[PDB]
């Protein structure tokens, strides 16, 4: 179960490091992470499900709290 | 002349805006705009003088600013 860290999930490694500094912060966090999914993960179909979309996360990133983490502490968002 | 900005390049002044936020910057600085150079300004071809798009210019940048470079100045550097 869940053996491979899947870079097609696990490009957010990397490629989750959209949107970690823009908060004026230092890396990535859990909105942050989830940033760059609604690039990679989400449900994206007729209905689609994937999240608040261009902006909106990294409004909502911001328009909530903001700056929201820095490093690695405190409950990620 | 400077008329247009080629849009081939034309986007790179707007995929210069693309950075800030994991350059974790609230404004786009000329570490940023090159950022976004590294596809149209390069020789990407078969001898391909590219520019390094995201591995070089972060660590070097965080060398060369960081978020310390919040931006809202004029460009000095």
């Amino acid at each position: 179960a869940e053996i491979t860290p899947s870079y097609a999930l696990g490009k957010v490694l990397q490629d989750a490091a959209k949107i970690q500094k823009q908060q004026k912060d230092s890396f990535i966090a859990q909105d942050h992470i989830l940033f760059a999914l609604f690039n990679d993960s989400s449900i994206q179909q007729i209905f689609k499900e994937a999240q608040v979309d261009i902006e909106a996360i990294k409004q909502q990133a911001l328009e909530l709290r903001g700056n929201t983490r820095i490093d690695s502490r405190g409950a990620d968002t």
